C-alpha cells in the first residue's frame, strides 16, 4: 500500500513559441510532457516533479526536518 505517486527528474527541455516539452525520467525510464510556457517558468534540468493525475506539474520543494519524535 501507499507508493502510488511517481517522482520525476527534468532531464531536458524543448522550448518553443507556445509550447514547452519536458523530457522526464523515473529510474530507466523516460517520459514526455507538454506545458504552457507560464507552466514552465519555474522548471529547469536537474529539478523534480510529480505530475498528477490531472497532468498538473508539481514542483518538488524539498525535505522537511524531523529530528524530534512527537507522540
Amino acid at each position: 500500500s501507499g507508493d502510488r505517486t511517481r517522482e520525476l527528474k527534468v532531464i531536458d527541455y524543448r522550448e518553443y513559441d507556445n509550447t514547452v516539452y519536458f523530457i522526464l525520467r523515473d529510474g530507466d525510464k523516460i517520459y514526455t510532457i507538454e506545458v504552457s510556457p507560464e507552466e514552465a517558468k519555474k522548471l529547469k534540468p536537474g529539478d523534480w516533479v510529480i505530475v498528477n493525475e490531472d497532468g498538473k506539474l508539481l514542483h518538488v520543494q524539498g525535505s522537511l526536518e524531523h529530528h524530534h519524535h512527537h507522540h
